[PDB]
């Protein structure tokens, strides 16, 4: 399939990001528990209880039954609605994160498609060079038995076809890991894919880098996320503050009590005391709480959130700093990978006018196979280096959107035009 | 030493695997701590108390001390099980990850041994290539002497054996930082070891994969641990899920009061209240309490705990998947190791065939110095390739045993077998 | 500007020192929060009640009215003088990991500096290469034009040339993404730095392994803090044994209740019980409170915590054991480094001779171009391999400073002597 088709199996079944999802669907279910202690909280209880005097009392038990119906209401608990009020920004801190890690799997599905194709690039040219080698160890054979010809250059040029079938060798491995790079992140294996098509296409310069930076600065994931983290530390000021503030709460109850006496001080007291108790209260109340001194707990708790505000503020600066080196260092890399497409692109054609010189050369006494064997390698060297170099361009026009924060399905999209080509994951 | 011995003394001092083995040892005995709540708790309280009576009560003082027994039994607390339950689990998992640390002992103690047997290989291959170009140069100055072959003969082959004299020197260093990571895993330095016995080697070829995936999915550690830890995920639903049950508790005190009066109005008021007062009482009682109403903190809870469930899953997909790729690798890689030891092992066999030739070439005008270099330097590095390749065989056939989770003593055991040849670790 | 200069200007501004800076004073402060329990605890409370009575208390009513101002006073509580006591040590501890970062900005910046150092000189021998090649390249040309040069000497001296451009390339961006790495830890832009004075500069051997190891195991921070990390672990032995200790503690409150009644069977019940009471009472008063058996958690919890404290002590061990292996491969590598600055230093030499003499011979019908382009991209790999060698000898001076714990702002200092000619950052 091509780039889409692969990563869009990948987003339904990425335990990467599916993960990632249910801490972001909890951390929003979370603000529920969070908003609970400021509703009415409704209990029962029922306590039996059975009393035996002694001493002054020896002589006096007791069987007693009591129920009721609590009811508590949080009225001005400021600490329990900043606590509604950091989930929340949890929440949203977490789903900045789910954020960042759906970016992630598109890098990295690019990332590994891309590295199959280059594997089978590098592959096919291997190949290539292994057969061209053989063709020219078959004239050097046949001029070696007509005697013009040194053994060395012979015992040379085989010793060179049997690195050429060790990389042959140690180039379809790499291939297989590379496919197998890809199912741990897809869930799938490909027979084939779909290459980068090769003459279509053309590097597009990159945007200024000042352009870059300011885009980034107003959406970049990891800034965005420092941000959010800075705004965190300092509501977290004003939770350690709240523990100077008094709390005022309601309490209702529908209570009922059921005492029954016995012993022997109770076999005629008469003083209807003893007599059985069958009690039932309705009550509202209001209770008030107001802090004064706690060991200054409380100014060194809001000290300590203030150290954190500034350690969260730092770590927004250290954000700045990794946004501008990566947005920079992403500008310079996709320049030096177009420079590079060129320079390559021409060191091919340079290799293979030398090449298709000293094959001439050689089956016409003027050099050696040693000379159109290096001249050979040499071809294969840039032809693969170039196929290689498109590719780091490909996906550093990738690292230049997550830098920015706005690598979406739409940037791979548009790189799925410029490949067509249904090559073979498992070429025989 | 041998493997062994060196393993076996690192599994007796390695601070690495001694560590994971006191955080299991800790886990193992918190079950202990989360039983404890189902046992009877058992207390002593004496409140010494001064009452002073002001407004209607200027004149009333007391001053009362009472002590008392007090015991609190569980008698029906689901949540408290569910503690025990999953501090047996929790005990459980630090288990399978100190199973998996006691591997990683084994992986990385053969891993320092072999980089350790190479870096001495390298060394002695490098010494040889030194030790062949003095010669080689002192054919090529009493023949220079005597006219016939140039002086850039010369200078290109004394920079080139004053290279192998700096190659020298960065591969003793290699070695002696090699056996510094074997003393930090190992907590000793060996004057000799034991190297690879090199005639009786050969390589075999590994079960197929479709086999090792499947043994690997009922024993690779990391999976067990990705299962144990669904399993907990899971206990902790039904632990959210518990804040609805009732809970039922048992109470038991044996106290003792003792008031008396003081001030004005206790001086005739001679109703016998302002009388000293002894009490004791011998109390058992049940208390019961049910939730009906939180907040629905309950519920959120419940949710949360489910969403943590599809993340422990994904996890264990993660896991999966993580195996197969492990597992495949892993294969993969040996196979590709067994074509490239075969492959070194007949380009060395060239590279040699190929030398012996330009040495008779250079010393009866026929080839170059340069010839007979270039030939030697090929030779030596077909044979570190060669040797080295090897050790990657072997370390490639315990990465194997590690994905399939059955890396043990016995793996190291036959490893020991294929060596025996002691070489100085601090070659002269 | 020179390292001092950078270095300086970065203390001031490292977010990443900063932050470290912000962590030590919260846990320093958070000292204050930890004393504050053995200090009086002083709160105000109001309690509004309404209850309305049913059954035998049909037609019994009142409305309740308290306030009181409580204190309490930790008077003998172990536990509470254990909790300052490790915070106290904590915040040590956070305070050598503050030292430690601070090291961490020095070697930081310095690395970050001869990097650019780096990138520069082989910009400039990249450029002095190519301009090497140019002047070759256009005697080869006017030298074929006049017949005695083949054409394939002038192909192959092109496509060479063609690849000192496209390493001029790739050279000028690592050098702009070296200035990058620069700015993030520094926060500045520099248009010239201050290079590696060339000919004033000598290497000075290192102190003697087994000083140096002791040196360190007296002073390297990561060792300072395994110590105080292990007496932490001791202290906390300490604190799980505190459960079985009993507490005293005091109290003491001025309490107003107002109550009043109303209902039915309240309008000539005439016991004058049901008559507004409006009491007052100070108090003070000790609780004294004796675990005796809890379940056996006080047991289990000492145990885990000595399990603790034998980990801790593993981790130690582990120390000691970096400390050793890094104090060593260290010297082992500055050794190396000087062993290295010799054998460069001499290759250049050579590099230099042996291309003087290929340039006199190809001008001369005696050897190629191709004798010519090697000899010369030869030279400029020492030149560079060189230069490089000596960056890094600086920076080992600096990892054994590091792995002695003594790293600070002298040992910069005297590095900053050794260079002085002022080098451009931009090279055009
Ligand atoms: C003689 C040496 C004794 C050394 C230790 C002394 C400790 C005190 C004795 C406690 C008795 C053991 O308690 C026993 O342990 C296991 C573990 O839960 C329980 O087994 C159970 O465990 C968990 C709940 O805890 C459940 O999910 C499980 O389905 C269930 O089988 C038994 O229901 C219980 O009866
Ligand atoms: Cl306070
Ligand atoms: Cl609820
Ligand atoms: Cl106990």
């Amino acid at each position: 399939e091509n780039l889409m088709q692969v990563y869009q199996q990948a987003r339904l079944s990425n335990p990467e990001l599916r993960k990632s999802a249910a801490d972001r669907d909890a951390a929003f279910e979370k603000i529920n528990e969070a908003r609970s202690p400021l509703l009415p909280q409704l209990g029962l209880g029922a306590d039996y209880t059975y009393s035996n005097g002694y001493r002054d009392a020896n002589g006096i038990n007791s069987n007693a039954t009591s129920a009721s119906l609590q009811l508590t209401q949080s009225i001005f608990d400021m600490s329990k609605w900043r606590a509604l009020t950091l989930q929340e920004k949890a929440a949203g801190i977490q789903d900045v994160t789910y954020q960042t890690d759906q970016q992630t799997l598109i890098l990295n599905t690019a990332t590994a498609y891309f590295n199959v194709l280059n594997a089978i690039d590098v592959l096919s040219y291997t190949q290539a060079q292994k057969e061209a080698i053989y063709r020219q160890l078959d004239q050097t054979t046949q001029r070696f038995n007509v005697g013009l010809v040194a053994i060395t250059d012979v015992q040379n040029a085989r010793a060179q076809y049997d690195t050429v079938l060790a990389n042959e060798l140690t180039a379809r491995n790499n291939l297989d890991n590379a496919v197998e790079q890809l199912r741990q992140i897809t869930g799938n294996y490909y027979p084939e894919l779909a290459a980068l098509n090769v003459e279509n296409f053309k590097t597009d310069k990159p945007q200024p880098v000042n352009a870059l930076l300011k885009e980034a600065e107003k959406r970049n994931l990891s800034l965005l996320q420092a941000r959010l983290s800075q705004d965190l530390a300092r509501e977290q000021i004003r939770q350690a503050q709240d523990g100077h503030l008094p709390t005022l709460d309601l309490t209702a109850s529908t209570g009922i009590s059921d005492t029954s006496y016995s012993g022997s001080k109770t076999r005629g007291a008469a003083g209807t005391q003893y007599d059985d108790s069958n009690m039932g209260q309705n009550k509202v109340g209001l209770s008030f709480s107001l802090p004064i001194y706690q060991g200054g707990m409380v100014n060194s708790q809001v000290k300590q959130a203030q150290y954190n505000f500034v350690g969260a503020s730092e770590q927004l600066e250290s954000a700045h700093r990794s946004v501008v080196q990566t947005v920079r260092s992403s500008f310079n890399n996709i320049n030096a990978s177009i420079s590079s497409i060129n320079a390559y692109k021409q060191a091919v054609v340079s290799a293979q006018s030398s090449l298709d010189a000293m094959e001439a050369g050689f089956s016409v006494g003027t050099s050696t196979i040693v000379d159109v064997l290096d001249a050979t390698t040499t071809l294969y060297n840039a032809k693969q280096e170039l196929a290689n170099a498109r590719y780091n361009y490909l996906i550093n026009q990738l690292n230049i959107k997550s830098a920015l924060g706005t690598l979406n399905e739409q940037d791979l999209l548009a790189l799925n035009n410029a490949l067509s080509k249904p090559v073979s994951t498992n070429p025989e």
